[PDB]
Protein backbone atom coordinates (compact mmCIF):
# COMPACT_ATOMS: atom_id res chain seq x y z
CA UNK A 1 0.00 0.00 0.00
CA UNK A 2 0.96 3.84 0.11
CA UNK A 3 -0.42 4.57 4.16
CA UNK A 4 0.69 1.72 6.61
CA UNK A 5 4.64 1.96 6.38
CA UNK A 6 6.60 3.26 3.08
CA UNK A 7 5.84 4.74 -0.33
CA UNK A 8 3.08 5.81 -2.50
CA UNK A 9 2.22 4.53 -6.11
CA UNK A 10 0.27 1.74 -5.13
CA UNK A 11 -1.99 -0.11 -3.06
CA UNK A 12 -0.82 -3.11 -3.28
CA UNK A 13 2.79 -4.33 -4.01
CA UNK A 14 3.85 -4.07 -0.12
CA UNK A 15 7.12 -4.44 -0.21
CA UNK A 16 8.07 -2.70 2.90
CA UNK A 17 6.37 -5.64 4.98
CA UNK A 18 4.89 -8.25 2.27
CA UNK A 19 2.39 -9.69 4.48
CA UNK A 20 -0.84 -7.19 3.78
CA UNK A 21 -1.93 -6.06 -0.11
CA UNK A 22 -5.80 -6.62 0.92
CA UNK A 23 -7.38 -4.82 -2.73
CU1 LIG B 1 2.60 -0.75 0.79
Amino acid sequence: DAEFRHDSGYEVHHQKLVFFAED
